């Protein structure tokens, strides 16, 4: 029953974002997931008028890593689609609470020709820390989506790292 916030205004969740906890059912993800610290998404205007430009950047390993993708608007607001067809892989976002100017939670259910979908959920804040009953909101609507209380991870801030940096 994964539900798109009412009355979701899309020009409105554009700018930066970090993302503070996440929670997967996607096995992969479950392993990696206490790896992942800070990270910041940038939302953007995309190539045509109906992409959002997506750019993440986040430590690993030694470096500071660097992911852009597009994503498609849809017959949904609050709804955006990533398609890897080099992968044959569909992942489906869906904006589930946001206030805009402080939080959002996005979730995220990934389809694939070789596993049964998966379902990640993120939370991000305009700030790298939010108040503790956020995390608790977070908590309660990923396991409302079927993410396990164990596979629900708070990260910590490593703090932020620009590309082409020195």
């Amino acid at each position: 029953n994964i539900q798109v916030q009412e009355n979701f205004n899309i020009s409105r969740i554009y700018g930066k974002w970090y993302n503070l906890a996440i929670g997967s059912t996607c096995p992969w993800l479950k392993k990696i997931m206490d790896r992942m610290t800070v990270s910041t998404l940038v939302l953007g205007e995309g190539a045509t008028e109906a992409e959002i430009s997506m750019t993440s950047t986040r430590w690993r390993k030694g470096v500071c890593e660097e992911t852009s993708g597009a994503y498609e608007k849809t017959d949904t607001d609050g709804k955006f689609l990533y398609h890897k067809s080099k992968w044959n892989i569909t992942m489906e976002s869906y904006v589930v609470h946001t206030n805009y100017d402080e939080y959002a939670i996005f979730l995220t259910k990934k389809f694939s020709r070789h596993h049964g979908p998966t379902i990640t959920a993120k939370l991000y804040g305009r700030a790298p820390q939010l108040r503790e009953t956020l995390l608790q909101d977070f908590r309660v609507v990923a396991q409302g989506v079927g993410i396990p209380e164990d596979s629900i991870f708070t990260m910590a801030d490593r703090g932020e790292c620009v590309p082409g940096e020195q």
